[PDB]
């Protein structure tokens, strides 16, 4: 529905999910226009902090990472999906595409335990997301 090229998405998503690809635990995607396409902004080892480091105040981005949840045993792998619309984005037409683009992205990034929308780094706090995961686990 969005008109964006998502060709770059599936590969790295599979990398994050793949337990045997230990070199990739997160990915951050950025958004290019004319032509409208997602690209990889960052990808590697790490989690939330690494994602946060890659999120830009003037950008529309998406992120996806793996984390562990458990009390402990059973420790289980959980996946976090974040949409990001920085408070510095200059074009309100780009802000407006967020939800339709997000929907297309979630059809590729279909395996997640929590979804968060953030506009500030304060929206993304490890303990808060861990507690949310622990909650969705026992629902
Ligand atoms: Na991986």
């Amino acid at each position: 529905m969005s008109g964006f090229d998502l060709s770059e998405v599936a590969g790295p998503v599979a990398e994050v999910i793949d337990d045997k690809n230990e070199e990739v635990e997160f990915v951050v995607f950025g958004v290019q226009t004319q032509p409208n396409k997602l690209v990889v902004d960052a990808k590697g080892k790490g989690g939330l902090e690494e994602v946060k480091a890659a999120l830009k105040e003037d950008a529309l981005q998406f992120a996806y990472y793996r984390t562990i949840s458990g009390d402990e045993e059973s420790k289980r792998v959980k996946f976090v999906f974040i949409s990001w619309a920085g408070e510095g984005i200059k074009k309100p037409k780009l802000r407006a595409v967020m939800s339709i683009l997000k929907g297309d992205v979630k059809n590729v990034i279909n395996n997640f335990h929590i979804e968060l929308h953030a506009t500030s780094l304060d929206d993304l706090v490890e303990d808060e997301i861990a507690a949310k995961i622990k909650l969705e686990h026992h629902a």
